[PDB]
């Protein structure tokens, strides 16, 4: 490559892997938003927040890709799997479902930046930092106040509970 | 008939008895809204509802009888039968009467359909496909969205329950 | 369910599969993208060419499983497959490859439309019509074009063509 | 010096020289502007895109030099060499020749960045991620795009390729 320097293979591969885990989030993500758009389910603001994540982990996947080439490394893709439900259950059992991927995400992220420090690569460290780290701490933040929030609006009428956190935090239109 | 062409006696004769079922919906849903409208039933949103159908309905009725000319056939007009009830029950109740009605709204249009494609009517076809057939699609899913809505409010506190669906998902004001 | 109507299990389960057809294009088309945004490959209206197409097909695997759910079907995500090549070669090559997939995508669609109009589902004929078959219709002509304006641009000189093309002919900036 | 904290001899000796290198840098550009700007080479294009590197590595120092000052080290200068050449051949020569500059500019850049790091300098290495690293990644994958397309041009008329580079894809008027 004519432009390739500090570039490890190692962190070339680890970047393409990290691409299949951020297209595999969106996929889940469009799963679980067209799940609360089922008639059965009926949840939009449920559906909408788990829209704008497929759009986000896309985009970030797209920013890996746009910065392994500008970096000299070479995109390479491979399957990607389907999501791990086809039927995602309760608003909690989802919220649930997508910390735990999130955190998924965040390890593989912090993996990466730590092969990064390893390899002394500061633009790929510079680069999560900016991007991702920060991002992913948000989004987990915001994942577990909506997580207690539902949590404390189950009490023993969890339809009613349900109904009222998608009409008054999640946002809709 | 100086314009007709390709206009059987059979669709002219079906456009008509669609006609009547569109306008006995119309009718339908404004007892729907004024029985909501009721000082002891009292949910605008749900009278809101109802009234927007009894115009949409009208509406139909007169898209309907406007092509009926266009293509050269008579429109011929029939007593219209009251609605089904007097008293509409709750708003899970008057959902329920409501995509059932749409339901069968629905199979009407779907029978002229098939109707004209049998016939080799193009023009009858494209004008429900374009008019009809997407709109009841989009409203059977929209009731079916708020019938889950609605159920997953009764739990043991009805009143509470029919009360925030109609401030939080119906328009009001 | 209580909204399906008239939606059989064989369109649902090929609207499915269609999902999958157009996902895995999507992918396709960011492979396609990344590859010519390449230092050793940097044609910018090739990539953009690409990119557009691969947010297009995401975009109509979406309408796709709106259009599930509007008519009471289960959406079902799969596995999806990486795309046939790595490297595309140049624009030639690709655009080749590029006809070939739309030419699948395109048989899809009227597949699918020769089953719902065999299940006489009129409103599924009419989504096709609708948002895809004149889509892919004018995209595949579009492509055709560019085939003529590439393979007119390779005489003995290959490199000076394929510059020129993507210069005067696709959209950068 | 009464600010002086956690900023070692070597970093500041170290930024001293990375002051040079852009100077340095700035002049080579200098002279690569010009060279192209000479009635019997003439390439407009190819001068402005020099030209504001020019600028842009004058600035880098001044930049460096305003963060000596911030850190409570000291600007020493030294002589600047003039550049490497006095006729830089072709575009293609030319653009080789800027890549090499960059990727030892960009060496250096890494070697301060990994000295800050032995020395527990925070500051120092986040503003070299900040301001440095990323412009330099960015430049060199720009300039190896370029290489890419002024390679493929040369064909067996490498004036009519040298014009068409210069007149389609480098910015001037
Ligand atoms: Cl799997
Ligand atoms: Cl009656
Ligand atoms: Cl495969
Ligand atoms: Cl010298």
């Amino acid at each position: 490559s004519q432009i390739r320097q500090n570039y490890s293979t190692e962190v070339e591969a680890a970047v393409n892997r990290l691409v299949n885990l951020y297209l595999r989030a969106s996929y889940t993500y469009l799963s679980l938003g067209f799940y609360f758009d089922r008639d059965d389910v009926a949840l939009e603001g449920v559906c909408h927040f788990f829209w704008e994540l497929a759009w986000e982990k896309w985009e970030g996947a797209w920013r890996l890709l746009k910065m392994q080439n500008q970096r000299g490394g070479r995109a390479l893709f491979q399957d990607l799997q389907k999501p791990s439900q086809d039927e995602w259950g309760t608003t909690l059992d989802a919220m649930k479902a997508a910390i735990v991927l999130e955190k998924s995400l965040n390890q593989a992220l912090l993996d990466l930046h730590a092969l990064g420090s390893a390899q002394a690569d500061p633009h790929l460290c510079d680069f999560l930092e900016s991007h991702f780290l920060d991002e992913e701490v948000k989004l987990i933040k915001k994942m577990g106040d909506h997580l207690t929030n539902i949590q404390r609006l189950v009490g023993s009428q969890a339809g009613l509970g349900e109904y009222l956190f998608e009409r008054l935090t999640l946002k809709h239109d």
